[PDB]
Order: C-alpha cells, then structure tokens, then sequence
C-alpha cells in the first residue's frame, strides 16, 4: 500500500508537488489524512498530516470551542492506495479596551514574548472577549506530531492550563487579564 506523506505547519507542506509517496509497512492497510483548523477572532490557520496509518478505515471529525477559540479537526483513513489526499487544507465590530498578542500561524520560531503583533479585541458574536490566551495546538497522525503556538483574545480571563481534545488533537493553554498579558504564560499555576 502506497500513501501520500506530507506535513503542514501551517504552510506549504502538503502542496501537490511536495507531497511524497511512501510505502506502508507490512500489516498496515490504511492511509491517514488529518487536517486541523484553528480560528481566532483575528485569523485562522490549519495543520495537516498525511501518512501511513493503522486500524481500520473510518472517519473522525470534531469541532471544538475553548473559551472562544474554534478548532475543527478532520481525520480520514482509507484503504486504496494514494487515497489520503481528499481533504481541503483550507477552511465590523468596535474594539473593546483590551489588546492581546496574536499568533495564528506564526512559527514557534516567530511567536515568543513581545515579538508577535497586537490585535484589538472585540466581542464578536455578542460574547465578551476580554482575556488573552497563550497556548498551543498539536496534531498527531501517521506516527508524527506537528504543533504550533496559539495566541489571541478569548472569552475568559481566568482559565489556567485549560484545553480541549479531539482525536490526535489538543488545543490548550492559559488565560490572563490585562492588555498584552499573554506575553508568556507557561509559568501560570494552578487549578
Ligand atoms: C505549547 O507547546 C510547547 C511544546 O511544543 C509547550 O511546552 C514547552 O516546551 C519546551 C520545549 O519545547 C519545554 O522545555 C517547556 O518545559 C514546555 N513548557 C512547559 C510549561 O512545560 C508550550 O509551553 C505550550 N504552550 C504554553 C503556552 O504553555
Ligand atoms: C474545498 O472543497 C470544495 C468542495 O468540497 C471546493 O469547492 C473548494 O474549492 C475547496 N477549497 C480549496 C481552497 O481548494
Ligand atoms: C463589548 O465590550 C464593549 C467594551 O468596549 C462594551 O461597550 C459592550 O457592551 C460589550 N458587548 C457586550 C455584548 O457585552
Ligand atoms: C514512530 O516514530 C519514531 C520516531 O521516528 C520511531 O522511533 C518509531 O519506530 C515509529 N513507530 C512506528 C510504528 O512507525
């Protein structure tokens, strides 16, 4: 069995002419395709992993909400070779007082401390967005894991080390109050 293999983070990696074709190990009968989308009130990006997989064919799709961050993950496994290229790798309010650091597809090399840009929050969809969030998104499939930082505005200022999970998927981090407080929350603690 031959499967596409590629990784997107969150960029060019699963494009047609960089997708690779690998042959699966003996006993493996499915290719895998996983695309994870994260959407904040200022932008949206996607992670993907295509590769050789395990278990039976099937589908596993879940949409999640962490304090006003939206995630959508799709996981597809099929048994015809080169079949894991079906999924898309693609998806006026007034400002309130607070401004947060925003990483929505910045590299982990690029999203650190005070380096990322600043976005003026706004209560989109009538929910109030006055917290800042520092955290991360991870996707695991085909025995590889891909992860990027996530930063932005959220409907909660008081969450500490929160998360949602989907199949091979986590979105997790911490909240804070005060403009530009999500410079670095890895120290925040606890419960
Ligand atoms: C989301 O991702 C990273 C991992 O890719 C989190 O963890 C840090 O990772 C470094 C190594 O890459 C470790 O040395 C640190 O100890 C980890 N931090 C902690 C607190 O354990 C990163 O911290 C996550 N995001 C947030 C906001 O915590
Ligand atoms: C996503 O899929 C739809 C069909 O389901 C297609 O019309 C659309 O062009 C796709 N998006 C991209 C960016 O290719
Ligand atoms: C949104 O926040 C602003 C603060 O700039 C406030 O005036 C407004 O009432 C808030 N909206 C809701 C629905 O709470
Ligand atoms: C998964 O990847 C790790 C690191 O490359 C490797 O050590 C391990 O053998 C792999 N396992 C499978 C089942 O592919």
């Amino acid at each position: 069995l031959e499967c596409y293999s590629c990784v997107q983070k969150a960029d060019d990696g699963c494009s047609p002419n960089k997708m690779k074709t690998v042959k699966c190990a003996p006993g493996v009968d499915v290719c895998t395709e996983a695309v994870g989308a994260v959407e904040t009130i200022h932008g949206q990006f996607s992670l993907a992993v295509r590769g050789c997989g395990s278990g039976l064919p099937g589908k596993n799709d879940r949409g999640l909400d962490l304090h006003g961050l939206l995630a959508f993950i799709q996981l597809q496994q099929c048994a015809q070779d080169r079949c894991n290229a079906k999924l898309n790798l693609t998806s006026a309010y007034p400002p309130n007082g607070v401004e947060c650091y925003s990483c929505v597809g910045l590299s982990r090399e690029a999203c650190q401390g005070t380096s990322p840009p600043v976005v003026s929050c706004y209560n989109a969809s009538d929910h109030v967005y006055k917290g800042c969030f520092d955290g991360n998104v991870t996707l695991t499939a085909a025995n590889v894991t891909v992860s990027l930082p996530v930063r932005g505005c959220v409907q909660d200022e008081f969450c500490t080390r929160d998360g949602v999970t989907g199949p091979g998927f986590t979105l997790s981090g911490s909240c804070c109050q005060g403009s530009r407080c999500n410079s670095d929350l890895r120290n925040k603690t606890y419960f």
